[PDB]
Parts: structure tokens; C-alpha cells; sequence
């Protein structure tokens, strides 16, 4: 069992967290984004992966989200554990 996120799903989840639906272009490949560029917290980031951690059976340790710079590594640590560990 593994439900993998998508692009999509990251995306929406991802803009989700920053409250109002703005409208920070996560589309296509913005994988090599920053969230330090993107002016993301690593608290949110947290915020971020807690719901994807519910949503998808996984569990991410505090200072994991926080080390995460840009969207591929927040996405590769639920797919990734998913993969790992289900
Ligand atoms: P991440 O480690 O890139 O997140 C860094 C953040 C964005 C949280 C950064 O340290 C920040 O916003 N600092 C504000 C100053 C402070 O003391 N914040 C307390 C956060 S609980």
C-alpha cells in the first residue's frame, strides 16, 4: 500500500498552506524551487507534511521538514517513506 502524491497533489497542498489561495505557480516541474525563495517556512513546512502525513500514512520527524529546501525533497520524504516503510 502506497498512495504516492503527485505534482498536482503537492501543489494543492502546498498553496493550501499558505492560506489564501494566491496562486504560487507549483505547476509542471517546480521541483527545483526553494521554499526559501518561494518564502516558505519551515514551520509550514511542517504544517505542509503534517497534513500529507495524515492524508497518506506517513510520519515525518519535526527537524525532517525543516530540511527541506526545495518541494522535491518534502515530496520525496512521503513518497519516499511510503515506498520505504507502509
Ligand atoms: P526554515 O528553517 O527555512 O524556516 C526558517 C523560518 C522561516 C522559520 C525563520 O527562522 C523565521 O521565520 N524566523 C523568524 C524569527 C523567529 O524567532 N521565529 C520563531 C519561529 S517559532
Amino acid at each position: 500500500m502506497a498512495t504516492l502524491l503527485t505534482t498536482d497533489d503537492l501543489r494543492r497542498a502546498l498553496v493550501e498552506s499558505a492560506g489564501e489561495t494566491d496562486g504560487t505557480d507549483l505547476s509542471g516541474d517546480f521541483l527545483d524551487l526553494r521554499f526559501e525563495d518561494i518564502g516558505y517556512d519551515s514551520l509550514a513546512l511542517m504544517e505542509t507534511a503534517a497534513r500529507l502525513e495524515s492524508r497518506y500514512g506517513v510520519s515525518i520527524p519535526d527537524d525532517v521538514a525543516g530540511r527541506v529546501d526545495t518541494p522535491r525533497e518534502l515530496l520525496d520524504l512521503i513518497n519516499g517513506a511510503l515506498a520505504e516503510a507502509a
